């Protein structure tokens, strides 16, 4: 047909477009609508409602699900700034009841206790434009071809230790920068591998069943796509990655992001902006850390100025080695 | 002779239809007949019914049996919908008491403690309906041979996280669909797999005997049947699975069933509804919570109206 | 030789002569004279008298030995019923110390810390009945070629989880039903199999010396026989138990029973009898939970009555699962 | 010389002669001087000095020495039986300080902490006779070698349990009777299996040295005997075994007898008396247990009276593994 | 253009003068101004400014970042002598904040909780000198590459053990005496070995991306050079070692450096001078601690002082093992 | 050129000389004044200057080095009798301190926490005679050719076990008696093989390099020496072990000696002495155990003695097994 390209296309790009006014900023962690004001008043460009931090109970022995209804509506109504709430890897309830809520972007979440073994969302099946973790290129173009708007990195939560996210920003911008120097052909050998991991529950029902696990050119395997329907929707990714030399999404750093400098040298890599949760809250005046955080970066190529943030700021969390 | 295959199937047909009359609902499980009133108030379909929690024996590590007859007979006597317990894989003898007792349905549960190491209980030979666990559809199919009227999932039990519950779901869901893309021959295949479960017994002897490990060609392996037979057996219940694209039993999720949200996941996944546990009843109020959850399954189809029986406060 | 075959023959005729004289049902265990009382009020055919409880010892990481005979003798002393007593598996003198004090048949028990790591007792030699455990139709049958007048399965014992049982009742059971089947040739050659664990001390001595673990043809092995000559006798009680399709010798079910669905289900199983031990202790009603024990081997293939018979109770045993 | 090898002879006879006179009885661990009497009054033919029950100096992390030289004078004044004391394995000063001290017998113990990883104390160039364990016929022949005057079963010390000590005496007696059914060919490849523990210390060397590890046929090995040497002597004392049936020098069990029955029962296995240690006064009620073992091994074949000397004996020891 | 490239070919030559200043003395850590002063009256020739200890930090398991910005300040408004500052691993930003704030050089320390897995700061592109830790002349290499004013050993802090430093001399020294024995193809060789760790992200993403591990011609690594690029230059410094038989910069001792006797060993190894950090801490009377090691460093050659300097010093930290 | 090697041999035996002095004697551990003292009237030929007793900085997972300056003074002052130190193995700057000091012998030890991982202190630049430990031929003339004046058997510190002195003591013995048997070929392998320990840092280096690990006939590996001039060394030395059928130095035992008849054995064994410390001072009563000691090494030969010497004396420390 001629529509539902034009249609379709105008859809992606709108859900696109809504994470773009993001961009530059800053998106802080709240749990109750006293942080959610102290985070715009920070300078938060939006805020992540939670009610308990899910890096613990469950990470205590729990199991973290999608933060309670009236807790997001109470963070939703005390501030102007966008709002998001966290959901469960793949669970498509929680991110419809989070979507007739109203708020203005879903997290499929890793820090959540995941509810599908197989399968993430399918996003583009939603209005509800959504955020997804990513550890490396595959994982970032596979949350895309899903209709991922808004990609971060997945980082280590609850320890607020930085490495791991910059391993994610470097595994990503090294990805692309071999994507760059490859022919065409072979960013489609690169396409096959990032879409094997599609494949796990035909193989797993097909060692049930006594077969062999290999692919089968006709068969569905993710939300009526063959597998090599998938592996062309990723080449085109692939290509447009290729020409555009970063992600065709908003691209923000998350996991481990707990002072002023860390938060200067994820925009150093090159990241779109920063998800800080557990890093502020804590310390003995964190409306100060807040707005640090905020400012470092506003301002992180101007070290002179990053050391005036600096000065007396808290005292940031004790992490997890 | 064929007045005994109108048998078997008329009493299929009977059991079956049981099953049918809880589609859609949620079964809730109860420990006690003020519970089993709770439960009926909120719109329960049927009960489980149970003294102590099961997942709780087994964290203490004791062995879990069927519930005391005393206290199932009180749930009887609080409720006018159907009741259900649970006896241990392969236990014969506690299954034949909870007829006699006259509870409408019998979970053959694997969060009991087992009491068969080799078979499960031969359903077929009951007029009490059964409901089995599923992890996958080689056990579905084999349970549904076994007699079952009514397939659940396995899930986690005593999590509240529903993973467990999904991932068999789609483990079911795939290999149905894997079915009714093959020709009759590549289906006798997978039956052949289905079957392989029942020659643990037969093998084991064996290999006690100085044997060998293979299948013989008349060696009766189960209530009389010898491995082909069962094949045979499997092979027409998959056939009839290819024509229907869905299991021929009723077929409910279970396992970490903890939220409405949980509760129309599962129902959007084509699940005829829900098995829910004790949790309900801890929290701070558990009518509510259950009619919560109750209604989400009728709803589950509609975001705007999960999100305001999810958005109750609780005071 | 002429009087020799008939000797025997008409010896172990007249042993489990002695267990058909319990046939039918439920074989208590009792700590004292108090308990062999109660137990006796409840149609136990015997009682099995004991000190401490094995399981308990065990799980303290003590070693478990036969009673002491005044413990053994208050019990003999308070009941008319039959007494049987365990000894140590191997322990030739605690066994005599039994039979000499009277008791009707001894219970060579693994129940009980092991006495012998290689050979159990050669029971044809005493003049009292055994009773011996079995996993297997392999373990049956050598107890049996050793003079056992009783077989009962092993179970898990303390567990009050029948699954055990069950096990070794379904092992013995299809393992005749592959012996109906069979040829003669063929049967000789699981005689070959049976006998084999007779070898160990054997094998042990020829590592020690230097040389190849290897059979001999004139190698005595044990109370006299060569590996061969225990072959034929086996097999012999093979072909024997192909005629009738069950053991030669009465057989019952002990480890795990806990409940009367659980006595139930063993004689549906086809045992002759049932065994079951201080469960009836920490009933929390003893002398009630051992009536429905009772009453439930005698009425086993009646739904209803076992229905009546276990509506109430004390809280019978925890188990270990 | 011809006139050496009769010393060796004539004081080797002499030391065994010692041995035959506690033939028949029961040796008793004693710790001091009340229960040395205690032992005496029951009916001990000899009792054996020890300071801690060692082992339990090892279930401490202990190191277990011989006894001080106080306490071992403390009963020798304190009964007329021949008193017996323990040094450490290879402890040649111990042992002679034991001898200097007046002991009638020495007991090379395993249940001491070994003062030497690679030899045991060679007992002919002594005035006293010595007692050592063996686990097997290699062991025993070894030590009887080396001028052991006496063999016990090495058991499982202090644990009560009786399954070592029976472990023991079927490795020993089943490997005699393989013996009796060998060539003096055969004979002679045993014992050079028997020897090549002696080789221990020359192969460590040569690994530390970088040469290969092998026999050299002048090469002297332990206490001037070369590797072939010794094989000849091994070599000797089994064709004395074959033609005897047994070994050469009084045979006693220990370890693990904690009962009457225990005692009866080692004495039905051919041992020529027993060692009994922790199983008396570990007891509660010493002195009761400690005759009714007495009477056992003078009773070991009339059941009826190991019956009545089971009677009321108290409780004995728990204990282990 | 060529100015730039002149003055920047020349502002290394300079950093590595700057590392002369601190040369044959002691550079101590410090947590507070108090601590500073005790220091420089004691005479270091420079100071380490933290807030806590990474070390403690780390031993407890959290996260060690940079010190605070006030802390740093307040110490470098206490003294005159060269102040230092640490920062993460990678962290570009925590860098540029601290020569952005004045710090005479930065320590790109390993105690610290690294903050990237793949690559350290490139230090070229930066303005204050640079001091980096090496374990073997590999590491050393590389981190002067990368553009290190200094060099230390690693060690092992906060274990009072000189062990580590002792074998990361070894380690360096004994390769200078190889490379000094080399052919310059031979050199050539070892420095293709000392750039392969640059590869572990390239490999990392061939991996991800589905492709053989292998290296390619054009493709840059790291800071735009290829391998070959990084293998050149660092042949070339290879080169100027087999020529100074030297490290081309200042090279301390760091880490386990606990006593006089231990800084004087450094010294005699061929070292520069030392760092201590935990030394001094908590020692019952600082001052005559601090002067001790100065004094010690200063005398190394001579053991009679030596002596009298550690005649009753208030000491002597204890140590992991 | 060999006008001056005779400087050597000259210094080398004045070295060795000075521990003639202490031979037949009893060197005991000593921590302060007061148990010096006790030392000294017991009479020992020497006392050992420690601030913490055997393996006790080990058992709190600390570092152990040289003791205080002014702990050693405080002894040195107490005492007639020559007052020895420990060092850290490989500890050049503790040594030279200890030199200075006065001290009488240097003990280069492994109970203390090694300083160096690949290289003992090259003892031969030294005026001050050193004392070092072995545990087999090829340590003992490795700690020789360094330029130890005497050797020690290693044992285990402060477990009171001598088993592990036993082993030292016989794997030299027994390696020395296999050297004598050997033709001056055969000798030069295994100087050879005690070499191949200084080859582990040039491997080091080689495995960092990329390079194959050989040895290179001209390398400098050790203090100027090439591998080949090392095995000329050993080779020497080896062959006046030949001669001497012994050490070319006085050798003593240590580790694990707790009591008389424990001492009495190592002089039985043919050692020239003992070094006991904890075996005292963990005891009971030290005076007397002194007394016991040195007595049992004056009398090692006299049985009759020893066991007057062992009555009354204390409890011997527990030790570890």
């Amino acid at each position: 047909d001629k529509l539902k390209i034009i249609m379709e296309k105008g859809t992606e790009r709108l859900k696109r477009g809504f994470a773009k006014m993001v961009k530059g900023g800053v998106i802080m962690d709240v749990t109750n609508a006293e942080q959610a004001r102290i985070a715009e008043e920070a300078g938060a460009v939006a805020v992540m409602a939670l009610h308990k931090v899910p890096a613990d109970i469950r990470k205590a022995g729990g199991v973290a699900r999608m933060a309670p209804v009236e807790k997001i509506q109470e963070i939703m109504d005390a501030v102007t700034i966008p709002v998001m709430a966290k959901c469960r890897i793949g669970h498509e309830a929680e991110a419809r009841i989070l979507e007739a809520l109203g708020v203005d972007m879903i997290d499929e979440s890793e820090v959540l206790t995941p509810a599908d073994p197989f399968f993430h969302i399918y996003k583009k099946k939603f209005t509800a434009p959504f955020v997804c973790g990513a550890r490396n290129l595959g994982e970032a173009v596979r949350r895309i071809w899903e209709g991922a708007a808004m990609i971060r990195t997945k980082g280590e939560a609850g320890t607020g230790n930085i490495i791991e996210a910059v391993r994610h920003v470097r595994l990503v911008n090294e990805n692309i920068r071999l994507i760059q120097r490859m022919t065409d052909e072979e960013i489609y050998g690169v396409a096959e591998k990032f879409a094997e991991p599609y494949l796990r529950l035909a193989f797993s029902v097909k060692e049930i069943s006594g077969l062999p696990k290999r692919v089968l050119e006709n068969e569905p395997i993710y939300e009526g796509f063959t597998y090599r329907e998938i592996v062309e929707d990723i080449y085109k990714i692939l290509l447009e990655i290729k020409k555009l030399g970063r992600l065709p999404v908003v691209n923000f750093a998350a996991g481990g992001v707990a002072t002023p400098a860390d938060a200067a040298l994820m925009m150093a890599m090159g990241m779109d902006g920063v998800f800080v949760g557990s890093g502020i809250f804590k310390s003995s005046n964190p409306p100060k850390m807040a707005r640090a955080i905020v400012e470092a970066v506003n301002h992180w190529d101007e070290p002179d100025v990053l050391a005036e943030i600096s000065r007396e700021i808290g005292e940031p969390m004790r992490g997890q080695a």
